[PDB]
């Protein structure tokens, strides 16, 4: 077996289902955001305590952890600003608007070296061809440099990642198209039609020579990041994997969800990954003639919408978040 599982908890101060859930750098605390806009910063390491708790009078639609500065916490709305939160003054440091017509700020990154972010800026949602921007910014003085075009036309981005170095950064769109841009000269490097639908995550192989992604077609596609559209490997997932994710009831009533979080989430190596399930994490070794799991985490009872896996001194952390708002947290040993 690849990893011990050391113990489960569950965080459960959250009462709606949950857009996002992400470990900071130093890999203590949790920023979890649900889709009523209630806001919680969290600690689970040596026991679970809420450091910070806040209601957004407007719409939040993503989150990003500052990479230098561990406290700094980066909130986009749905009404076109991006917010920069100090987690341990309890403050808002600022607020800037991101333009006007594309109010959905649906994606947000930080470069490595912490001197700047991205943001994707998309209009409200009316069809699957609706149009959207990419922002690089400066931290140092939070005020937006220039805008990336986006070939053939403006498109939501849906995710966005960094390599290691930050002189890369992937993204994927509602149009299905991923776009690697050159950092250092700010262009298009690569685009190819990942997916027959939209992108929801990408993230690039821990030896970079490679980009995942996940997609609305409910593939996995593992691209080979030196010759544009070419797949190194390809697997069809389990329909719990990419949803939309359902929670029924005997009322009639039942609440649906698109992904929009983190679909998919790697070990410190990048060979193992985690994924979404109607009962918990599942985790799959990669590389392995089609994908078998080898570890189910279990322990919900909703539909699970969003993962996390942080390593930090030696000991990983998988975060499991569901539609009724419980966050499962499992400690796995390598
Ligand atoms: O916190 C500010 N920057 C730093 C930063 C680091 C990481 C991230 Cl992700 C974002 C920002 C650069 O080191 C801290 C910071 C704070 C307030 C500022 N205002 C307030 C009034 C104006 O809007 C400028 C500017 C800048």
């Amino acid at each position: 077996q690849p990893f011990i599982v050391l113990g489960q908890e569950e965080y459960g101060e959250h009462h709606s289902s949950i857009m996002h859930c992400r470990v900071d750098c130093s890999g203590r605390r949790v920023a979890s955001l649900d889709v009523d806009g209630v806001i919680k910063v969290w600690s689970f390491n040596p026991i679970m305590q809420t450091k910070a708790s806040s209601i957004s009078k407007s719409p939040l639609l993503s989150l990003e952890w500052a990479t230098k500065r561990d406290r700094l916490l980066l909130l986009g709305s749905g009404v076109g600003t991006v917010r920069l939160y100090d987690t341990e003054a309890k403050k808002n440091l600022c607020e800037i608007n991101i333009n006007d017509n594309m109010p959905r700020i649906l994606s947000l990154a930080c470069s490595p070296n912490g001197a700047s972010f991205v943001c994707s800026a998309a209009a409200p949602s009316l069809t699957s061809q609706v149009p959207g921007r990419l922002l690089l910014w400066d931290t140092k003085t939070m005020k937006q440099q220039l805008q990336f075009s986006l070939d053939p036309e403006p498109i939501a981005i849906n995710c966005t990642a960094f390599n290691h170095n930050g002189n890369l950064l992937v993204t994927g769109a509602a149009d299905g198209v991923i776009r690697l841009f050159d950092m250092q000269q700010h262009e298009c490097a690569m685009s190819w039609r990942a997916h027959y639908g939209e992108v929801y995550s990408v993230e690039f192989s821990y030896d970079e020579n490679t980009v995942y992604s996940i997609g609305e077609d409910g593939k996995f596609i593992q691209w080979n990041i030196h010759k544009s559209g070419l797949k190194v490997s390809e697997y069809s997932l389990p329909s719990d994997a990419t949803g939309p994710f359902v929670l029924s009831g005997y009322s009639g009533y039942k609440q649906v969800q698109v992904p929009r979080g983190r679909l998919f989430a790697f070990d410190s190596e990048g060979n193992y990954m985690l994924t979404c399930s109607a009962t918990g994490g599942v985790i799959y070794k990669l590389g392995g003639k089609v994908l078998e799991s080898c570890l189910s985490l279990g322990g919900h009872r909703a539909p699970v919408v969003t993962v996390d896996w942080s390593t930090a001194m030696d000991c990983g952390t998988c975060l499991t978040a569901s539609m009724d708002g419980k966050i499962k947290l499992t400690t796995l040993l390598a």
